[PDB]
């Protein structure tokens, strides 16, 4: 039986830019650095960094809507928002749904989220007002 | 300050056997879902199953090396990863690089990945037997 997620792998072109976004812009905690590759932590969350040269660095259009979602409480949001701003960190989309969430790009294109909020907020919100063909379980 | 993974999105060509795949195979819980989307859990992870028609069916030699490990006991891996084996699920990675894990592919193919153990035991792991140039923080 699954019991959680263990790990998140992202594929980066270039290490160090890779390790300066998520340990100093993004505030991970940096454990161990190789040749090709880093592991950090954010919470429970092991980050693993591996260099590969197949990474694109990929426009969000030619990408589909996968994407990795961080949590944040909603007091420190906006702050944390206006830091990838003034970093000119690229949005990817506008937030139209519950709870307050910022999409962004990291320097290879993976789309990430800043998100307020969990699955049961969510469900919540949506045993109110259902999406279409909506079944809950 | 960012405090884990909010969310995993991942965005499937076809609802249904996506669906199926995370609940019926992999034994996750099934929250809710509608004409474009669904909601899982994994113990504390909100998986969430987004329709996109950009979702492409892609070969693991077509994608970088980013993927998703999900965490299960020393006393389960080897028999889930056997009934993944018997089932017919595809397979993207034979060398056990990181530990004790199993590597198969979604439908669509995800880079999935069942692993047993923590970041600490990978670091602790590592001591002994590191990756090439490593260093611990
Ligand atoms: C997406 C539109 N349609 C399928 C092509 C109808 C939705 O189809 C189902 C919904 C829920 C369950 N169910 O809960 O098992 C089974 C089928
Ligand atoms: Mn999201
Ligand atoms: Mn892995």
């Amino acid at each position: 039986m699954l019991s959680g997620l263990n790990h998140l792998t992202l594929a980066v072109s270039q290490l160090a830019p890779s390790v300066a976004f998520y340990q100093q812009l993004l505030g991970m905690t940096l454990h161990a650095r190789w040749d090709s590759g880093a592991y950090l932590s954010c919470g429970d969350l092991w980050l693993c960094l591996s260099l590969d040269p197949q990474r694109r660095v990929t426009p969000p259009e030619e990408s589909d809507y996968t994407h990795y979602a961080f949590s944040i409480s909603e007091a420190d949001f906006a702050s944390f928002a206006a830091r990838l701003e003034a970093a000119g960190v690229a949005v990817w989309k506008l937030n139209r749904s519950e709870g307050a969430s910022h999409y962004f790009l990291d320097p290879d294109g993976h789309k990430l989220e800043l998100h307020v909020g969990s699955l049961a907020q969510r469900l919540a919100a949506c045993r109110e007002q259902p999406y279409k063909g909506m079944v809950f379980f």
